């Protein structure tokens, strides 16, 4: 069950790749913020809108808000696990354009982390946790329609559309394929029922 329009934050990385190729062919209008276009595929189908620049610059992120009917993150530091604010800056500058323009619905993932017992998160991953917890704050503090999608780990799996969503939000998988992950962040833009709500998506393969 897909839908049409939006932008789409981290569109080069892993989740990001297979959520913009399902969000264009879906029939949505996607607006993509890259560092570096070179990293978009100069094959797959092609964006409506590529802009060049950074989430950390407040200005970059509000040329790619104006005029959008929503917003989806998958920002991230690929396997880099060092401390980092990047997820943070980059949602303060996508609320402050969001509420500047008029946008109201932000679709974004952080992990399945948040959920859990912090006695029990691996340290390795903490300062990358401690990160998602700042940007959550942030979209939570906003006031804006926010789905928090918190999904466990992200596997490689063909795309199901089976998957499980277990809301406030433990869930009895412990993987999501990267695939159906960016189908459920699409799927999060055709209804207001998750809205304030942590999500867990999950699914056995
Ligand atoms: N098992 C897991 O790996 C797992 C589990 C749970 C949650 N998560 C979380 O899920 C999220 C998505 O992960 P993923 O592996 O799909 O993503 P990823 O491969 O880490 O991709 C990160 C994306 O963010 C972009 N980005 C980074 N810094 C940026 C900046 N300053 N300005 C603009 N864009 C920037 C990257 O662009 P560039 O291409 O320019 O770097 C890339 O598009 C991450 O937050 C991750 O921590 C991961």
């Amino acid at each position: 069950m897909a839908v049409k329009k939006i932008a789409i934050f981290g569109a080069t990385g892993r989740t990001g790749l297979t959520t913009l190729a399902q969000a264009v062919q879906a029939g949505y209008e996607v607006t993509v913020l890259v560092r570096d276009s070179s990293r978009l595929p100069s094959e797959g189908p092609r964006p409506a809108h590529v802009v060049v620049g950074d989430v950390l610059q407040a200005a970059d992120v509000d040329k790619t808000v104006a005029g959008q009917d929503a917003v989806i993150v998958l920002l991230g530091t690929r396997n880099d696990l060092s401390p980092t604010t990047v997820m943070s800056e980059g949602a303060r500058n996508i609320v402050a354009a969001m509420k500047a323009h008029g946008v109201d619905k932000v679709v974004a993932c952080t992990s399945a982390f948040l959920l859990w017992d912090p006695t029990k998160v691996p340290p390795r991953l903490q300062a990358v946790t401690d990160d998602h917890i700042r940007m959550h704050k942030v979209l939570r503090e906003s006031g804006l329609k926010y789905v928090a999608v918190m999904p466990p780990h992200i596997g490689d799996q063909p795309l199901t559309g089976a998957y499980t969503v277990t809301l406030d939000g433990r869930g009895p998988s412990r993987v999501i394929s990267k695939h159906d992950l960016g189908h459920f962040m699409l799927r999060c833009l055709t209804t207001d029922e998750y809205d304030g709500h942590s999500t867990y998506p999950s699914h056995q393969y």
